[PDB]
């Protein structure tokens, strides 16, 4: 059966955890670079892209991300995650390519939930908006998931998967279970 990590340096990780353990995989805390080399996907959560970045650094990260990439292991990045995974205007990773802006929404505004219709979903899946980053664009070779009022706010490529809300901040598993289907089916084609 599939390990699905989840990057620890940053922020929140129980709730990631839950929802993996919850879809039958095995969730492992990520908290050192070769602990990559024991997962099969990896979640890239956090709150505060600046600060994730920073340890990410500090603890010698981005290259082992990299290879974990270049392996075809599937990754998903969630709120500032998306930021580290993708592009920006115009560092971090840029394997996922959509050009993200950071939240710009003060203290007291900067939360809302939205009902989303989101591809692979029947149902509508209550997205938790909590300084939401931002997809100014997404290139050509980009599935978009979903999308609100005309902004994408789940995209897929490949390997990766990239939203801009929280997914784990609810009991509604069926986000995180899109990815764990990402990863049996790298772990299918894997040699």
């Amino acid at each position: 059966m599939l390990t699905i990590g989840v990057l620890g340096l940053q922020g929140a990780v129980r709730e990631h955890i839950h929802a993996i353990e919850a879809c039958g995989a095995a969730g492992l805390v990520v908290k050192r670079p070769e602990q990559l080399n024991e997962v099969d996907g990896l979640i890239l959560p956090g709150g505060e892209s600046t600060t994730m970045r920073r340890l990410i650094d500090t603890y010698q990260f981005m290259e082992p991300l990299r290879e974990f990439a270049a392996q075809g292991k599937p990754m998903f990045g969630t709120c500032a995650g998306l930021i580290i995974l993708a592009k920006e205007i115009a560092p971090h990773l840029g394997l996922l390519n959509v050009v993200v802006e950071r939240n710009s929404f003060g203290r007291q505004v900067d939360s809302f939930e939205a009902d989303l219709t989101i591809k692979g979903l029947d149902e509508p899946f209550t997205g938790v908006f909590i300084r939401a980053p931002h997809i100014l664009e997404a290139g050509e070779n980009v599935e978009v998931l979903s999308e609100h009022n005309g902004r994408i706010v789940a995209a897929k490529q490949g390997q990766f998967l990239g939203c801009s809300f929280h997914p784990e901040l609810t009991e509604d598993h069926r986000v995180t279970q899109l990815f764990v289907e990402m990863v049996e089916e790298y772990k299918q084609k894997a040699l």
